[PDB]
């Protein structure tokens, strides 16, 4: 519970991405999660956690229709900050199945920042991405597999970043 994850749950999408300035959609389109392109600006990335742990269906509505139907789902949910300030606010929904094989390590991931830097051994793909909007700030959601297996991440760009 957090005002940003607040916030990332209140991001409307388009199905079309937006025809909007190129250094923003270079953002937005990034291939990867935000933390080397945040430790880019010469900044430290560290993540704080603000919920993890196994959920059934009833607490991802927003993401149950982009993934497999189970009985559980890994969810975390954190704010991932630059030198301490937040910048962002990220929560990724990991069907269970999902994880086996080198993805079992997306539950103890902990505090380390994801990324592809992480996935070593996988192969890393993307088969969806919408931009959203809440009240002046843009979020996104992504599709995301590793080896196939898929995951949901839906990150909010939080002012202090520099899409700003």
């Amino acid at each position: 519970s957090h005002p940003a994850l607040t916030q990332l749950r209140a991001l409307r999408y388009s199905k079309e991405i937006p025809a909007l300035d190129p250094q923003l959609l270079d953002w937005l389109l990034l291939e990867d999660s935000m933390t080397k392109r945040f430790e880019q600006q010469g900044k430290t990335v560290s993540v704080t956690m603000i919920r993890e742990g196994f959920v059934e269906q009833n607490e991802i509505p927003e993401e149950l229709p982009l993934l497999p139907k189970e009985s559980r789902y890994w969810l975390r949910e954190i704010l991932l900050c630059a030198d301490g300030e937040p910048w962002l606010a990220g929560r990724t929904v990991v069907p269970v199945s999902t994880l086996s094989g080198p993805e079992l390590a997306l539950q103890k991931l902990g505090k380390t920042p994801l990324g592809r830097y992480l996935f070593t051994s996988s192969t890393l793909t993307r088969d969806f991405i919408e931009i959203g909007r809440d009240a002046g700030l843009w979020g996104r959601r992504s599709r995301l597999r590793l080896s196939g297996k898929p995951l949901l991440l839906t990150e909010l760009f939080l002012p202090a970043s520099p899409l700003y």
